[PDB]
């Protein structure tokens, strides 16, 4: 329709996501997470890749101050779930080595940790090291958005024909 799960996307190439995709998503993800929490729509935890919609027009949305859910753990939940669609079925000898600002952006919201960055509180600090990626930090909101679009495009050239 107007959306593929990260699920589907994984299981349509059998190949893991490459790194841009990955910070993409993060951003993306993190930016709609923040929107939904203003809007007071309820955190929930990323238990699977099936819960993460990437769009058609490269949205990606999270489907089913305090409270039964921090940020951090929804920011953890993803950070896990990316690390597995990057290692997306790879034997453990041909296992994966991320780019040094990668790894540390996904150890870092996973919580399994200049070269050492300081502790990721919210969605702005996770969007801000996706950001900083990029020569011009200001391009994120297009580039990210971007990556996702073309993600999306390729992906339902398969999924649209099996």
């Amino acid at each position: 329709r107007d959306a593929l799960s990260l699920e589907e996307i994984l299981r349509l190439y059998n190949q893991p996501i490459n790194e841009e995709q990955a910070w993409a998503v993060c951003y993306q993800c993190c930016g709609s997470l923040r929107a939904a929490a203003r809007r007071r729509q309820p955190r929930h935890r990323v238990r699977s890749a099936a819960q993460i919609r990437v769009w058609r027009d490269g949205a990606v949305t999270l489907a089913p101050g305090y409270s039964q859910c921090m940020e951090t753990e929804v920011i953890e939940s993803l950070g896990i779930i990316i690390y597995k669609a990057l290692d997306y079925g790879l034997k453990e000898n041909e296992e994966r080595e991320l780019s040094p600002p990668l790894e540390q952006l996904i150890d870092h919201m996973a919580n399994t940790v200049k070269r050492k960055i300081s502790a990721i509180r919210s969605y702005r600090d996770v969007m801000k090291l996706c950001a900083a990626h990029l020569p011009t930090e200001s391009d994120a909101p297009n580039h990210y958005q971007a990556v996702c679009r073309a993600l999306f495009a390729e992906t339902m050239e398969l999924h649209t024909f099996l």
